[PDB]
């Protein structure tokens, strides 16, 4: 089902999501490449995940970063088959709030940055006879979320992004989806005061927050060729968190 | 990797999507229960399964006959883990052409009929300690498609009450989503003119109509406790159709 | 600024929603002809209402009615040129504490019967070289809500139906939108315990449930010829229900 | 009607769609203040439309400019009540086929544009007790458009941005709306070979491009009080052009 024998860049893969699909991936045959700004960890990361994988410095938004990181994959691993696009940084405040220079700042990671992801792994895929974008976009993409002000704003243009991409790229079997997780469990979110648990977040209607490895699958799925037929598409891992508001607050909660 | 060890109903089970379904879940180690109206060939679809599959006749619009197959699985395999909700028929007119007669038929098929599958499957579920309840709407639930009249009213509304679904049973461990095909290759649409293969379906940004089995992979996953984490959501299995205007739609021409 | 000088059936028009867009169609200079199965109501609204308006009988789920009625407006003011389906039943339970009889029920009046009203009045407003059609949808119509059930699958229903309608009817200029209120107070909301006053609905952006002239203004708005280029448009008037979560939702409710 | 005894300042003022939205908000009665770069067109169409007309110079980008004009707005007209983001910049291009440094520039303007817009403007608008922020969007920004690419990514960013804003500022009365024009027949759009009139654009339901002020009519309506239950909506003035492909594209033609 969702196996693999391709070669799949994962951009913010020092921690977190990142790694955990880097885990999963290399756990389902695919040989990775981590790129992130956090180095140490990161090639901490990859020395623990083993030969399947290989630890990239990687700037988001500087293009010869790209350049270069997309060109050591097709030179020590014969191909660039897939690209998870998942670092980013994000934002908790109000939009009268934020500074203009920190809304820039947010939209150049978030936004800006996976284009030039895209543009630039696009010809290693029309290389490679085609591919796979999954576009890791939040569930602050799916619908208007307080306090996410520039994190907003960029995490919409990822999926519009993904979308009019996935029109053009179609033809040359190049598939570009949008993952929009919601309230997962991270020692970050963990410093939010944000519990882990059946009961400990009642305000998503799994009444829970989700775990890293479950959004970590849904990446895989679309990486594997069971997926081979979706593009264009938006898949939400939230526990319903977009799907529509919980029962007490339908009434008064 | 997405496995089983679960039962799952199959509505629509006996020809196309369903028994690909069907097939593709007992190749994961579900237990499968073909229900359906086709009771010739979908005996012989569950024979062509093996011990892993029981064929129970079920018109889906009622409620007597869910009641009876949900019980025979619960006897027959010990739970109720899966219900794929499939058997739908189609409307291929224009809305002002249709007959207020079938418009009734339709949507008491394609719609009521769901909700009957999943107002019985629900307790059979809670004793199971959660379930997946997988709507097969269509790409007519995602956007206008002219032609579809009470298929496609039928399909929006299918959408819907996948997520309002989704609300209620989220602490329940039930997870309810949609998943919407696009043009997919069969008899049928190989009579109404769909000619399979690459280029051959110029009107979606793939360039093709997708195999029955493409959908079936996406069915099988949502299935899966690879996607614990995934309510209210919809996928869209189609090769781009529904995300937006082919270029040269884009361009004229 | 929105006007009207032509004629336009208005169903479920006895009252709420129904009523207040009569009253202000007329004022925008319509002929309106409300349509009810509640005729003492309705003849009485009328009245109030003037020489401006008709009262005529309608039990939308009886074509004959539809017949009648459209008859009707076109032979009292020689033309049909808008349409605004009101008419409908509303839903308050566990979707698996819905009767399956309750169920159809709900959906012949919130979904055939707004079918029965588009093709019924689409030739009519052929001859009279266009028309507008508004189908008062929900905002349970644009997100999963709870406890809407059948409500919230017809809905999802009247939603999808006018976008094919739209995209089919468009070169006969007869254009078709839906239109979602979300919590608003009328009468029948307050024998429900919905208040209308400032702060007296915190779990919608904006603070309050609306009023039905709320509503009816922008009926109007796409009513009337100054929405000419709208079709297959969604409008919520909702203080931002559908929009997202409120802050405090977002917070830990 | 829709009648808008008030101030609002206009983005993009000196021409287009800007310009005719500033003559009918003049024309329902508001006071208002054109802002551009475009000083010599700007200052023209302002005296044009008389003494409720001023100019303003305003690079949308720069923080200053923006602090400076609302400033004027409120000195010279005494509050700020409605603010349209109308101005911008378009792209035609493949994805990969755009450099870096311009989809910079494109969403600095699109979308960090109108950021700057919203966040300076708010407390001008709590001052007064309330507005109405009118971000137009595009077609763009409802789905995947090929060859919009930056232009894409900042009218998605530009839907989800209005979204989270309503959310927040409800209950301060400040509205935030989206309004997504398609194709307008426009002299850019006409050295494109885009001919205005019936018939003349067969891949839209409605089998032509719209005028401006087609457009302008809606951008009034969300201004006036007519809409003082609409946040977090979105209106797509397009002709049909979102709402599923024409019928001709979906029998294949
Ligand atoms: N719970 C959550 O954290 C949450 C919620 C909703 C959506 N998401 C999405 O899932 C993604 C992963 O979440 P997470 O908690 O693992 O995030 P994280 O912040 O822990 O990890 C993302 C990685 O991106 C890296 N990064 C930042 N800037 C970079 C740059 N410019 N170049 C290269 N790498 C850079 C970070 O250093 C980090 O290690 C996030 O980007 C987010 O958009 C996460
Ligand atoms: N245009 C399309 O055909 C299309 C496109 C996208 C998605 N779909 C989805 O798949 C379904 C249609 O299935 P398909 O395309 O594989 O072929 P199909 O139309 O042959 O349907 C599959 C099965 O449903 C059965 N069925 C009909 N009425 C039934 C009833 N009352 N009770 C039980 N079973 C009944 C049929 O006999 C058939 O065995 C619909 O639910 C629809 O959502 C269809
Ligand atoms: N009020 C809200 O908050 C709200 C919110 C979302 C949607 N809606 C929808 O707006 C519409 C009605 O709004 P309202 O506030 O005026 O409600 P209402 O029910 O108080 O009045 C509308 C009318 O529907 C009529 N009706 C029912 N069956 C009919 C039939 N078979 N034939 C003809 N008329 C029939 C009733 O007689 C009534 O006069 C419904 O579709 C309702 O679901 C209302
Ligand atoms: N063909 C079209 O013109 C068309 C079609 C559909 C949608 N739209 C969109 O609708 C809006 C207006 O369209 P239009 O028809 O008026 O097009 P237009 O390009 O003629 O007008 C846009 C205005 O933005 C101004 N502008 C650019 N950068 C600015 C900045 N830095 N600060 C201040 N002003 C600036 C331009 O000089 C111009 O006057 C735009 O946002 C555009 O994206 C345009």
């Amino acid at each position: 089902n969702d196996l693999s024998g391709k070669t799949v860049i994962i951009t913010g893969g020092a921690r977190g999501l990142g790694a955990e699909a880097a885990r999963q991936a290399v756990a389902a045959g695919a040989r990775v490449v981590l790129a992130d700004v956090l180095d140490e960890e990161g090639a901490a990361t990859a020395r623990e995940l083993g030969d399947a994988a290989r630890y990239q410095h990687l700037d988001v938004t500087i293009e010869e970063d790209w350049q270069r990181v997309v060109a050591y994959a097709r030179e020590e691993f014969g191909s660039v088959d897939g690209l998870v696009n998942n670092a980013g940084i994000s934002t908790g405040m109000f939009l009268e709030t934020e500074s203009v220079e920190r809304f820039r700042k947010v939209v150049e990671i978030n936004l800006t940055g996976v284009f030039i992801g895209m543009k630039t792994v696009i010809p290693a895929m029309k290389d490679a006879g085609g591919g796979s974008i999954v576009n890791i976009s939040s569930a602050a993409g799916l619908m208007g979320l307080a306090l996410t002000s520039s994190y907003g704003a960029s995490k919409w243009g990822v999926r519009g992004l993904s979308k009019l991409a996935a029109v053009e790229l179609g033809t040359d079997r190049i598939r570009v989806n949008s993952v929009h997780p919601g309230m997962t469990y991270t020692p970050m979110t963990a410093e939010t005061g944000i519990r882990q648990g059946e009961g400990n977040y009642p305000n998503t209607p799994m009444g829970r927050v989700g775990e890293p490895g479950e959004i970590a699958g849904a990446v895989v799925k679309l990486l594997s060729d069971t997926s081979s037929y979706v593009t264009g598409a938006e898949l939400a891992v939230d526990g319903g968190w977009t799907t529509g508001p919980t029962v007490k607050y339908v009434m008064g909660q």
